[PDB]
């Protein structure tokens, strides 16, 4: 066994843990790369718009993966999905591994957005193929856990790489971090993995073909469409085109949540709080890797070690957090509704921590990189107990996790603009408290929306 758990799992742990190793990788020196493109003049934006950039990426990533449990459960099948998923990725990679500049950036960034749709929802529907079962929540947590030793090693490694030989050869290690992941995942899956995902377990009927074919092409056409006013007007700026995909992201869980809308329309006005504190939480998480790695690069003396090292800080804690928490559920109940607060009060004072060296210190020189290693602390903190992952310690909770990360992400893309050394303090300031006191409305105004669910429930039994 793996840890009492089927050798499936090692080797859809490791192909995961391969994949997440070459994912951030990549994002540990993706932004320092278009700075460094930038400065040679080969591209041709400011820091504001590449810092934009990097979160819109993400938020692409994630609206990515709420499609590709889709995409898998009924067309090419969980087990292709991963494959294929796998191959885009790593082919991403080794566009940036190519002796190109600025013009591979939006090749590679489609086909990794492409890539980690396909592979990521379905290498964790394909854990629960493995069982039929109280093992299945200690195979998840396992699954959880080697995850993050892949996001912990890669900014290491590809940080180091990148020093001594550069953005290309660092790049390339990213792809071969995915082959290694290719490579367990075929050879091992065969050994392993049920025959039956070789194919959609929920093939489109007949009947659904047209119907889905006639949406994707309306999709495609208005999306086109938009896009090709844009240019008649005048509006075809890259920040504009990041402007429509983050209206884009915003725009499909108002339209989703409007859709599912007596007792049941209580539910679900219920989950909107709970979402939108989500959302707030990534939000600050994934500014780690763009507002957090700006300052590291900067505001830190890191004149002898690689400053994107500093990602790493990130799936450190959330190991470190992980045994801890294990004892906090089963020993200790709060709410749902409750831990989605604390969490975001806990993202809130990440920022708020940030804010203190350049009020104590200006902002002119260079602070302790403990700074960094506290707001982390604080952030994770918060995601043990917002986040799945600390949930471990279903599909429609998987695709709400991908869709609120996703939007987390775009609204990242207009934020992470307003940061530069001059707003430094008024930032964290702003954004830290905005947080913090969003989590306590939202704690008390979700908790008697259920309060008046619970009041309808009593008329309708009694
Ligand atoms: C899990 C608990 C949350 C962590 C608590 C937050 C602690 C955050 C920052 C503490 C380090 C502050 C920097 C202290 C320091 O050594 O500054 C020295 C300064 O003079 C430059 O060397
Ligand atoms: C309920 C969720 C809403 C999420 C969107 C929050 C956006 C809030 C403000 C955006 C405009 C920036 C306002 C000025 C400001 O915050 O300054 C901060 C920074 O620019 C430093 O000056
Ligand atoms: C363009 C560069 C990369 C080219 C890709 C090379 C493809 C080589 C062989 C194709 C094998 C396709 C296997 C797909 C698959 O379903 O894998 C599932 C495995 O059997 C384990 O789940
Ligand atoms: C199921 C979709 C399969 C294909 C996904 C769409 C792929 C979209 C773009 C891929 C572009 C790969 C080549 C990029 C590239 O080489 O850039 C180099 C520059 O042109 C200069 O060297
Ligand atoms: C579904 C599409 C998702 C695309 C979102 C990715 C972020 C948007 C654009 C990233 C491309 C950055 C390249 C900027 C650029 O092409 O400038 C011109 C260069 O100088 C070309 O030589
Ligand atoms: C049959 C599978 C093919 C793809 C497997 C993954 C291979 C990925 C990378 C191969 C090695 C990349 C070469 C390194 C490199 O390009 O040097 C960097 C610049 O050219 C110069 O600094
Ligand atoms: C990236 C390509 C453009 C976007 C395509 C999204 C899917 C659009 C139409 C789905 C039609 C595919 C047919 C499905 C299929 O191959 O099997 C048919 C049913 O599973 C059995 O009748
Ligand atoms: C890459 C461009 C694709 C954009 C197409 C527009 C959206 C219309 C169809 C997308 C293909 C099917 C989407 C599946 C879906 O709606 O999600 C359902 C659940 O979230 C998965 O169980
Ligand atoms: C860029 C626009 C994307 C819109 C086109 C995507 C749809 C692609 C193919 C539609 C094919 C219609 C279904 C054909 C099909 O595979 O079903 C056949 C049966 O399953 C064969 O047993
Ligand atoms: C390159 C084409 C760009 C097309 C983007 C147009 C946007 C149109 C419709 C939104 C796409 C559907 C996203 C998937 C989605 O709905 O989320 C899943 C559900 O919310 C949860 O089950
Ligand atoms: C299968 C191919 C995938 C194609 C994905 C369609 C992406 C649709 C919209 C994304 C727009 C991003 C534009 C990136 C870009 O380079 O804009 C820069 C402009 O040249 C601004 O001067
Ligand atoms: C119903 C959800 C509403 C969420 C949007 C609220 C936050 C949106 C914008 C905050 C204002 C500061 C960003 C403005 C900005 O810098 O523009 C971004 C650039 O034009 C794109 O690179
Ligand atoms: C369920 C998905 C529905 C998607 C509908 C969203 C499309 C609605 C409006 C698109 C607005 C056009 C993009 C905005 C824009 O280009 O900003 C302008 C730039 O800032 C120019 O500097
Ligand atoms: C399991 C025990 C956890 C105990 C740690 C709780 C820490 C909570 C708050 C600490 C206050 C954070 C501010 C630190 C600070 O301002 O220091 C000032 C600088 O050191 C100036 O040199
Ligand atoms: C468990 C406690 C975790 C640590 C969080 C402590 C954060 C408390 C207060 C942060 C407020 C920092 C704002 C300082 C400030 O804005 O000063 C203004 C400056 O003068 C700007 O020039
Ligand atoms: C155990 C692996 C940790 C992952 C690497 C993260 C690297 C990020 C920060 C390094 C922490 C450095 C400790 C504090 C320190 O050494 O201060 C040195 C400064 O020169 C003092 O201002």
């Amino acid at each position: 066994t793996f840890f009492g758990q089927p050798l499936g799992l090692s080797t859809l742990f490791m192909t995961e843990m391969w994949e997440r190793f070459s994912y951030y990788g990549m994002r540990a020196i993706l932004l320092y790369y278009m700075w460094f493109l930038i400065s040679t003049g080969d591209l041709h934006i400011t820091r504001a718009t590449a810092a934009s950039i990097m979160a819109i990426y993400a938020s692409m990533v994630y609206l990515s993966g709420t499609i590709g449990g889709f995409v898998a459960d009924r067309i090419i099948g969980a087990r292709p999905a991963v494959f294929w998923g796998g191959v885009l990725i790593m082919l991403g990679h080794i566009v940036l591994a190519l002796p190109f500049g600025a013009s591979a950036l939006f090749g590679s960034i489609i086909l990794i957005i492409i890539g980690t749709g396909f592979l990521k929802p379905n290498v964790s529907t394909l854990v629960g193929t493995l069982y039929d079962d109280r093992r299945r929540d200690a195979g998840f947590s396992i699954f959880v856990f080697g995850i993050n030793l892949g996001a912990f090693i890669a900014p290491l490694i590809v940080g180091a790489a990148q020093e001594a030989a550069g953005y290309h050869v660092a790049f390339s290690l990213a792809a071969i971090g995915m082959f290694i992941g290719l490579l367990v995942y075929y050879f091992g899956g065969k050994k392993t993995l049920d025959p039956h995902y070789l194919r959609p377990t929920d093939p489109l009927a007949p009947e659904e073909v047209k119907p889905l074919l006639v949406k994707v092409s309306l999709a495609v056409a208005g999306f086109i469409a938009i896009i090709v006013v844009m240019n008649l007007v005048g509006w075809n700026s890259l920040p504009a085109y990041i402007n429509l995909l983050t209206i884009v992201a915003i725009a499909i869980p108002v339209f989703y949540f409007a859709w599912m809308i007596s007792t049941e329309h209580l539910r679900v006005v219920s989950y909107i709080p709970l979402f939108i504190a989500a959302v707030l939480f990534w939000a600050i998480e994934e500014q780690g890797s763009v507002v957090l790695a700006t300052f590291a690069a900067e505001r830190v003396d890191s004149s002898w070690f690689p400053v994107s090292w500093f990602q790493s800080l990130n799936p450190l804690f959330i190991m470190l957090y992980t045994p801890f928490f294990a004892w906090l559920w089963t020993a200790w109940q709060p709410s749902s509704p409750t831990k989605f607060a604390v969490g975001l009060m806990f993202a809130g004072l990440s920022f708020l921590l940030m804010a203190i060296p350049g009020a104590l210190y200006g902002t002119s020189g260079k602070v302790s990189p403990l700074w960094l290693v506290g707001s982390w602390a604080l952030v994770i903190l918060g995601e043990m107990l917002i986040s799945p992952v600390g949930l471990s310690v279903n599909s429609q909770m998987m695709s709400m996790w991908f869709l609120s990360s996703s939007v987390g992400s775009a609204l990242n893309a207009q934020l992470v603009t307003l940061y530069n050394a001059k707003s430094e303090v008024a930032y964290f300031s702003y954004f830290g408290l905005g947080s913090v006191v969003l989590g306590i409305v939202l704690v008390f105004l979700s908790k008697r929306i259920q309060g008046l669910m619970q009041g309808v429930e009593a008329e309708n039994l009694y």
